[PDB]
């Protein structure tokens, strides 16, 4: 009852992202996102103040920007842009279907 669905998320296929959800998560960030899209431009400004672009990274965000949990006090981490697309494209896919507000859990598999 914490949460609504799980995804298993596919460490193998993006394990630098994988990497950053399960050591952000292992410090204590929330390993559930409580969907919540209006307010995640806002949330991504917050967690990334002072933090500029880096050529072939991009700025990796547990909680995501799209959770209730993220913004300020996020886990920032510069991925590579390729493992990054991909898992974000990964997880953007499988909780387009979920209304705000549906609380999913992650495992890092």
């Amino acid at each position: 009852a914490r949460y609504d669905d799980i995804l298993y998320f596919p460490a193998s296929r993006y394990p630098e992202t994988g990497a950053h959800i399960s050591d952000a998560i292992k410090a204590g960030h929330s390993d559930v996102c409580t969907i919540e899209r209006s307010g995640a431009d806002k949330r991504r400004q917050e967690s990334l103040k002072g933090i500029p672009t880096k050529p072939g990274f991009d700025r990796d965000e547990w909680p995501m920007a799209m959770c209730e949990e993220g913004g300020k006090g996020a886990s920032v981490r510069y991925v590579s842009s390729s493992d990054n697309r991909g898992a974000g494209s990964w997880v953007g896919n499988r909780l387009s279907g979920f209304a705000d507000g549906t609380r999913i859990l992650f495992i890092v598999q």
